[PDB]
């Protein structure tokens, strides 16, 4: 079955950092799953000191589509637990900087981590033989090195750039890496000639919109800020930060022409003294007020591209290649492939039958057909997409 | 005379970034000064688009002790102007990141910058021969390399860690570097045996206090945040940031025991959702509520040390060596030397007669005597300091 890697290391000061994906896989589980995680994941619940975490909020559970697991739900899976001694040692090897330690976890092999993973996997039965694929919610060269030795693939899976309530929920599934080192551009290059999409970028954007767009005083430049310690601002940012992104824009625009939107999930908000601060209810209403958008690698950059805004992308990300194409035609085709073939309907990356489907490395046409079938729960590759858009049209 | 280096490069998006020091040297000038700067410094005034800058606020002028220069005041100095073409080229050589470019300016030689400096200095008269010393408000290996070739010293000068209205105004003057690569520890090591201070750390703190201390619900841990793009968070931080500093503390304390104070000058403030946020009127009232303090390299770390608080200093800074001494005795002696001999009364670093004094590299006893004479505008080195403290006592 699946071997789901959810490391317990509190790089950003939060225990069980990926608890929500632990609950989601448990909720959707149809067969037994091997969880490679930490005891923090198994004890967080019956810890009255953490009962206020957002993962326990009924609104968050309903939005992500999971329910809290019970004793029975968990008893049907196998659990391997990583110890904290390695984490303490890791911090001591990077000058006690937890963020730099996180960066090494995301971008370098850690031999001591590989040793413990091998030991855990070799600790029982034919655990290794039962493994059809690894799943990791982030890049992890330690795990990926172990996977090569054992002949297993690594699916990198995470929530996608389009999310409810504004959009249909999407997710990433990438065999090379998630956010950084992605294979979206490589997949597109191989089937680019198979795309003749009779729709505009706005039509593709409209297909994923679940709401009526906001009410269409422009700012010349909009600046998207991100969560300061998110993995793709730590590892895939090309050294840019929120503050150097702001300086970058101020080299090109006077502060009176800049509109800044802080990430609603950041610990930091902006003072009103310097820039004009955005107070929009959503990121779409914000970029609509801007003539061009600047981002490191926020999901919002995709929104700007799909709405036809001049967009600068300074960091590595899965959608950047769409922005690097000359000519409207190729850009629409690249966006269509990205949205219907690279992105996955959110629930499907937690579906074991779908994961087995992707493990066979099927053709892009079959992948698109699976996604549209799901989106359309109510022929060439372009025919599938053109007809899907057209049926949504009327 | 003096050759004052005030570069015009808007690394942080602000033109004439050190305009206030330009006005201060002009205001206190008794002789002709050579200014190596940019045209932005000379035109900012009669630019109605910048008349709201804080350097023009009468309260800021009175606090820093300068008045706006007029046509006559400036006509008695010589001006060399750096061009912007180099800045544009510099940005293109660091992936258009202005903050990374700033870092290179602070920490690396830039041959093209050295060439332009040499050309400017060689552009007229015996400009070079009239130069008694360079003054730089930041570390600049480009300028320091030029200085070596020409046989000139470089005084690194900046506002100090103790400032009005809470304290007597102080400044740095350091021949090796300011903030980073400082010589405070080296100077202390040479005369440590000459210090037998009959006062406590609180007594030294009281000497520089100009106000009555605040009214003495403790938090186990206080976190000092800094301005995100200040030079000593860009170049001398050992890679730490505000966000990794927070994670560092969260590895040791639960959020309920952490009190966070954002820098009043930062563009960012903190949300109320996670940590307990400090709303003190000053940094002293904040650290008084904490049992131990954490900082990268804020001036506030010195305050914590002088008030006897357990202090963690993660970045490079001039006062760190005080915190690395074992035993209360040596710590008080180190603090006394730092405060009376390393730190300079603010006005004196703009006084040409005092600068000439320091250019002779006098003995630590003479330096302390000059500073106490200034502080006391109303004998061994320890006798000078002990008597100064005692006279302030009664
Ligand atoms: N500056 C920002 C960044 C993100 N966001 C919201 O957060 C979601 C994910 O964004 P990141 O990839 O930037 O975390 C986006 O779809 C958008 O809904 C926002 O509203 N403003
Ligand atoms: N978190 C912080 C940082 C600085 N400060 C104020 O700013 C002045 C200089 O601090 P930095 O060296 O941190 O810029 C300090 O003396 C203190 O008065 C504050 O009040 N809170
Ligand atoms: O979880 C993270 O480290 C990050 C990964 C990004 O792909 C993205 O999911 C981001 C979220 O948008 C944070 O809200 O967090
Ligand atoms: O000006 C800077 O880059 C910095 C230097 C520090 O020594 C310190 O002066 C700091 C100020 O406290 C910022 O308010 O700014
Ligand atoms: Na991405
Ligand atoms: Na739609
Ligand atoms: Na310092
Ligand atoms: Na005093």
């Amino acid at each position: 079955g699946l071997a789901v890697f959810l490391p317990p290391y509190p790089f950003r000061g939060l225990k069980a950092p990926y608890l929500w994906m632990f609950y989601k896989y448990l909720h959707c589980a149809t067969d037994s799953i091997l969880f490679i995680t930490g005891e923090d994941y198994l004890s967080v619940t019956d810890d009255e000191a953490q009962r206020a975490r957002w993962e326990f909020d009924p609104a968050s559970m309903a939005s992500l589509g999971y329910e809290l697991p019970n004793a029975q739900s968990m008893a049907c899976h196998e659990y391997l637990t990583l110890d904290n001694a390695f984490y303490e040692t890791l911090l001591s090897r990077h000058h006690h900087d937890p963020i730099k330690s996180f960066s090494a976890f995301l971008t370098e092999r850690i031999p001591d981590l590989e040793t413990e993973l091998h030991a855990l996997l070799d600790s029982k039965k034919g655990i290794i033989d039962q493994i059809d694929t690894f799943i990791s919610i982030c890049n992890c060269p330690s795990l990926e090195h172990v996977a090569r030795t054992l002949g297993k693939e690594v699916m990198h899976i995470e929530i996608g750039p389009l999310r409810a309530p504004m959009y249909r929920n999407t997710a990433y599934l990438d065999f090379a890496g998630v956010n950084g080192g992605t294979e979206a551009s490589a997949r597109y290059e191989k089937c680019q000639a198979e795309f003749d999409i009779k729709a505009s970028l706005g039509d593709l954007h409209n297909y994923f919109l679940e709401v009526l767009p906001p009410a269409e005083t422009h700012s010349a430049a909009g600046v998207v800020l991100q969560v300061e310690d998110n993995s793709n601002l730590i590892a895939y940012n090309h050294d840019f930060t929120n503050i150097s992104l702001l300086s970058y824009v101020r080299q090109r625009y006077e502060k009176e022409d800049i509109l800044v939107r802080a990430h609603p999930g950041s610990l930091f908000r902006l003072r009103d003294d310097v820039f004009t601060i955005d107070d929009s209810a959503n990121s779409l209403a914000f970029i609509n007020q801007c003539n061009e958008v600047f981002t490191i690698n926020s999901s919002v950059g995709l929104e700007a591209i799909l709405t036809g805004k001049k967009t600068t992308v300074l960091g590595d990300c899965s959608y950047a290649f769409i922005n690097e194409l000359a000519g409207a035609s190729a850009t629409v085709n690249a966006a269509a492939f990205y949205l219907f073939s690279y992105l996955v309907p959110f629930d499907l990356v937690f579906n074991q039958e779908y994961l087995k489907f992707r493990l066979g490395h099927p053709e892009e046409r079959e992948i698109v057909g699976k996604h549209i079938e799901f989106y359309s729960a109510d022929h060439s590759l372009s025919s599938l997409i053109n007809e899907a858009i057209s049926l949504e049209h009327h």
